[PDB]
């Protein structure tokens, strides 16, 4: 692959191989940049083809959390492991005790979370071997009225962009997928009092969102098509792609699913269109917030203060797209670098005894 | 401006210019003494026209603070921070992160807290690089119902020192500004039965009031002639001037004001004619006490008991006035001093394992 | 003086004005940079006519400093302390003790060590108030073998510039003052196997020079006129001032004084000339090793081991100052600005049990 | 006094002279024993003619306050402090911080807590120089619940000791005194259902007492010779005097009073006539049980299951009292030294890691 | 003895009865001030016919203990322990473990050493129960070079007050007592060229004195009137009483005896003639600094540099006698309290890591 090539081009700091025979542990840890502070990141247990696609696949997903990390406003750097096995059939103990001791042994520099393939019941045995594994306590046990809630305040803040007032009396919101995320979602736009256009492949659901708050069923396959003003996609990835972009009638793209648009040209495209698109891991931020304030011992006032915020961070992306003439989606990292960077410059007098995000304190 | 002539004039310890420039932060420290404890201040961002303009006036709040964290009976200095900036534009993370960082590389020696230019939304980016700040905790989020308490017993003390008896059913209180802090203030004096006469540059807070309380709406400019007991001034300082020295025809002021007399000669003047002055760093002193027991782990009755004793400091400052044959606000001078001296000699025999109140102890 | 611009054009991180009255203390520390290590500097006390005049002295040399350590591979920053008295009649115990609290308080961030006006004598009294003090200890009781050595070794080096050979047998070497610092150094150049022709104000040193190593007695006003090699200046600052550089026939210019250069003019026209000028804080900076390696307990072979890499010190000004085609007095600077930024960005992964210069290790 | 005569009789460990002058603090503080654990006792404040009447009572009071830990079933010492001032004019802050540090000086080798003479608001400047201090707490701000509990536990042992029978429904309780020590008691006796004789120096008190509980206004000259069950002396000390022996016509006495024989005679007299006479200070202890348990962090459960533990302890007495034929005043003082003994040779294998009661421990 | 007047009068810290009866201890401990840092003091044993007698010694050895602690420019303070019994007969290993116990009671707030009654071997059982105790370690194991070095030194500056010349060729030096203090002293004289006129009460230490250094043997009791310049008694005191004052024929009275004035009227008297007496407990301090140097960890090079300084020491008391118009017995005295004024004054401000001289801190 010339691996060190690849690390080069983006300035990785480690690729690191576990592995364990008793047990059957491949295991794959990513860690792109700890700048800014440890390295979050998920735990994904999936089975690939090869090496080969996990590398690929942990390095990607290594950059993506650093720049959520960072434009999120946390002290948090990037990474992520990939657990090369099955979850219906290849998991037990060993596993993850061996793997809680190989995260132990980096002494603090990456943290794990529940990612898509391991639940809250494996970071339990995680937690017998280590300190550094977030979303397991019994404070916290639930990241989706948190994203939703910053979907909502991101939300907020496109309207504020794309017409001036954030007040949604008077606005019609269509959104796909009523799945525990737009679900809560739906509640904040009709507690407003805003309308609502809802789908969703199953129709129980939609029985649910039109018994809840008065929303409209429409078909799925044409929700693109809906004269609307804001579309908050919440099911897939890939949505925005060339076969769907002048089904659009919408001048707002603000939802909380990941990898939003297929190709950047799209993004190009949307920008030359006028569609005023907040960038996908801008708004979304909230489950990482949620799960990243349990690391001060977990309270759910201030980390609802600090969900709060997306607002302020959809309002600095649109001041750079429009300081810089570039589109949004290039304004989000953008965004991301100069806070790395900053932070790099401004911590630098010394200290010989810093907090850290992992820092022991007085309780107060 | 020969700035150690005017530090051994009045025995300061530091002056402390702190400077970075990817973020912008110019501030100046300045720590007065710290016998008793560590130096508690405000920190205060305000655009001053020069370098000598802060300087004088961080100067200046710095004896202000030594002299009221004596006279209140806390184990804390005096110093006070101004950062030079505007903070309607001129804010952002970095100088914060910078600004945190200074205090922690002070040891201890310096504890901040809010103040006239910053919020609390500043002191969670001072306490991500430090513990030594105040106000912050998810325990504490408001000092206006304990600075209400405080001045309501100190008025206790000035009516018992002015007529003999302290209970208030049957008496005349004149109050300016109704603004957050004369409010609970006006519900301590009517629940306990005395009459008010309130007023304000508004006219909903005068009707808010004589709707909660029944108090008479009185023109802001004739506040001063009422014929009245107590006049409470809670709107801003240099109110007694020579303007209005014989416009009074109350004999006890006792309001939360800072900086109630224009020039010492105003209170010689006082002292003269015989109102019964209470001076203002004594009264008005329950917001610091109210921020500074958050130093333990934060306790509302333990705070509360400690703002109750009030009564105490004005009744120690009115035996001083009449023992030494001075005015009562160089009596509160002379108080302070003589608790800073006292402690100086009576706390000098050595222990290898002392407590000051950033100390480790026992939960219990 | 506008003190924020002076220190926001050379990104000044601390001034920091102490103050003692009983004692009698009026100190000025300045803090350049830490981004390195901790701000190692000498503490110097002199009269000044202002407090002006000694703010001036203290930022010089702070930057100065910082220069010094960061080009001769230290893990150190740059700071300096200026106290304004008289060290003939105004020292006592007091102020000392005073000082020593001073610096225990800035918690490890500025380490001090005698400088013009302080003796080891009064680190000793520093010493009973803080460990952040170096040249103290009964291990260590002298800079001057270890700063000719390294003049020797930056000779070495310049000659293999100048020449191409290092090995100094046929070589004539002017060295004026022979105080300390230059003897050790006519030491080592005779032990070589080379010429010597020495200089003095007195007449007694210039005895012993040619009593030890048959150098050659010539007047001082004419040690400038002499036909050799290797011109060394051992005595003040100011020597290369625009009236003496036609009367140099040297062209290799490598001594331990401080401010060789009046002012940058004639460092650009000794390059216009041709005079291998090495530069004079790179050369002469084997004293600040020496009492460097104190922190890490001190031993004598560590500590010459690393005043021998002034050989490529040197030879890195060199480097820089071809492949950038400027004079060397700016190639210096732009060696420690290099070292600077590149050990910001290559020192940013994170880790929580991080050493520095002031760490508890293992003894070994 | 020839003082090492008296402190080798009885074995003192220590007695201890502290003063401050600033302050006009003279203080005893006298540590009798020290084998179970710390040394808890009251901090007392008294005016005394001279240093021989404080001496004397500061070491009858250590020796009383050994056997009342150590027959009470706590892992602590017995001392007693006294200082000589007068509580109504001479109070300040400074000597309780002189003081504070001299407990601080200590070493936790002895713990003081409230007495006759000094109140909670004393112990609060105490505590901020030391933790070994007990009775402050926000979690405790009470012992008169606990101590009437205790009693009540006490008079249950008695009870089963002279009849038999514990259920004392169809019983006889005269009480003098309603000092909120004997009212908590009187509400336990009439909730199980016992007739209920009272009496008080005052009227106001005796009318509470008959409108709650239905209780019998009887004359307070004429409480002892009431034809009665269990005779419950709640006011003073040396109520049983040979004036007042024959008057009574109970035989189970069981009160809150401290210092209940006025002479040992009385309680041979008591002995030898068959009044079952339980001893002062181990009914009583229940006060001293609730502010021991503060040392743990303050649980109403825990230690309300301590004071429980009264009846074993007074059934213990009895037990012992029957085996060696001796009076219930000398048996209680031979149960304690047993105690200390035993635990003397029982805890005496080597341990590096012991824990005593004022360790730290896991949280749990 | 109404003690506390006694303690009131001179602000004694605390006088401290322990008392231990299976081993017999009955021991004092009075610490005076430990305003500059832990109290020093000797333990003597000794047998006193009452307590009265032992408590009167104890509080005047901690005043005089005090005073040449400060006066010798040591961080330690002023104590002295007494222990009641016979050292012929009555010592064990229980009594000092049992008092290793009492001391290490105190944590750290009084330091012991070996004086008249204890050996090194009783400090050896003590050291098996604490770490404050000095005078043991086997680095250590000697005082009288030390002592005799700073006599000599202190012999230095009263000749340089008396004439001006300090250089010793050319002097007569009358010295009393050849044991083990003055001898050393006599090999220092000789080897600066002085000459020496010995007596002792025996004769075979005298033939030792003159076969070494050529001394002139004289009587016992006419070393008084022998013309001399610097009479220097090392045997006893009381030695310059009014049946000796005539006697004397010289001008500079310096020895290493203790108590040398039999009352202060004598010290008036040499005063109004003219002979410069510098202090007792100025010039013969150097033992104390010898066992106080081991506190950092024994090292013989630093130690004689300290004791070097007892030339400055007696400089400044003839600075401040003749400044003050005082004798110098008192100006002994007020040199160590304005020490021990500015030093409670100078370091004052506030630091949570102080050092003091039981600090643990770097190896270095
Ligand atoms: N929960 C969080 O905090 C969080 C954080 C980041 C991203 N997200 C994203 O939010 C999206 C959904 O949230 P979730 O996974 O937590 O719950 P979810 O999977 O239950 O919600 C998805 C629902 O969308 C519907 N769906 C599937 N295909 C669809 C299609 N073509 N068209 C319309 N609807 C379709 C289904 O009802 C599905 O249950 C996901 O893309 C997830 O990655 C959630
Ligand atoms: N909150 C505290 O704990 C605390 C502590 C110390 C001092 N103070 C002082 O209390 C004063 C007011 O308290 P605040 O600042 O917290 O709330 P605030 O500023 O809202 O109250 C001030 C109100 O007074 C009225 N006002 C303005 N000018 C007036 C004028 N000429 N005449 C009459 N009323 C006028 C306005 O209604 C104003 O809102 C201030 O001077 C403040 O410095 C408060
Ligand atoms: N000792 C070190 O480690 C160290 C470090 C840095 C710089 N230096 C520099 O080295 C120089 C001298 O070293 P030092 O101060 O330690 O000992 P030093 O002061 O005793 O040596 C200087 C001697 O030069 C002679 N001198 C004075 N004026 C002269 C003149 N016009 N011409 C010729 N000679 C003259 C005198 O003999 C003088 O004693 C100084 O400039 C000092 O700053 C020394
Ligand atoms: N509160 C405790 O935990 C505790 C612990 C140990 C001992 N005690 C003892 O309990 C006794 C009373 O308890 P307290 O001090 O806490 O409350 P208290 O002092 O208020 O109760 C005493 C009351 O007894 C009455 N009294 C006074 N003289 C009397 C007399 N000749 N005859 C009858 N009644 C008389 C008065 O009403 C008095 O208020 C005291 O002797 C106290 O020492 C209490
Ligand atoms: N060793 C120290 O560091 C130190 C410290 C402080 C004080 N001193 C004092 O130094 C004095 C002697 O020193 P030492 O006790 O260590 O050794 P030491 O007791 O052996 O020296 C005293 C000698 O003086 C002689 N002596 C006794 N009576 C005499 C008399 N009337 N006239 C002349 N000589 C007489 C004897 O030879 C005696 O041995 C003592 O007073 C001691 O208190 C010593």
């Amino acid at each position: 692959m010339e691996l060190f090539q690849y690390m080069e081009k983006y300035d990785y700091e480690q690729v690191l191989f576990c592995q364990d025979k008793e047990s059957g542990l491949k295991a794959i840890i990513v860690i792109h940049d700890t700048t800014l502070g440890p390295a979050l990141g998920g735990t994904r247990m999936w089975m690939y083809n090869s090496e080969e696609e996990a590398l690929e696949d942990a390095l990607r997903l290594a950059r993506g959390m650093t720049y959520k990390n960072a434009a999120a406003g946390l002290n948090l750097g990037g990474g992520k492991t990939v657990i090369i096995g099955d979850p219906r059939k290849d998991k037990n103990e060993a596993m993850f005790r061996a793997f809680g001791r190989f995260i132990q042994g980096l002494n603090g520099r990456y943290i794990t979370a529940e990612d898509v393939g391991t639940t809250v019941a494996d970071m339990d045995i995680i937690y017998q071997e280590t300190d550094y594994v977030t979303g397991i306590s019994p404070e916290f046990g639930n990241p989706s009225p948190a994203t939703a809630y910053g979907v909502y305040r991101g939300m907020k803040a496109a309207a504020k962009e794309a017409f001036g007032s954030d007040s949604l009396e008077g606005k019609v919101v269509a959104v796909q997928g009523v799945g525990n995320v737009a679900y809560h979602l739906c509640r904040h736009l009709h507690e407003e009092g805003a309308k609502l256009i809802v789908t969703d492949i199953n129709k129980e659901a939609v029985a649910r969102a039109v018994e809840e708050f008065g929303a409209k069923a429409v078909d799925p396959n044409d929700i693109y098509g809906v004269e609307c003003d804001i579309f908050a996609p919440c099911a897939l990835g890939g949505i925005i792609n060339d076969q769907t972009i002048p089904q659009l009638k919408a001048k707002v793209i603000a939802g909380s699913a990941n990898n939003q648009l297929k190709e950047p040209r799209h993004g190009d495209m949307i920008h030359e269109m006028g569609i005023v698109y907040a960038p996908d891991y801008v708004i979304n931020a909230g489950g990482v917030i949620n799960v990243a304030d349990e690391l001060y011992g977990y309270n759910r006032e201030r980390a609802m203060k600090k969900i709060e915020q997306i607002y302020d961070n959809i309002e600095k992306v649109f001041a750079i797209a429009k300081r810089d003439n570039i589109p949004t989606y290039v304004a989000a990292d953008r965004m991301a670098e100069e806070r790395i960077e900053t932070m790099r410059k401004a911590r630098s007098q010394f200290l010989q005894n810093g907090h850290h995000i992992l820092s022991r304190r007085r309780a107060r």
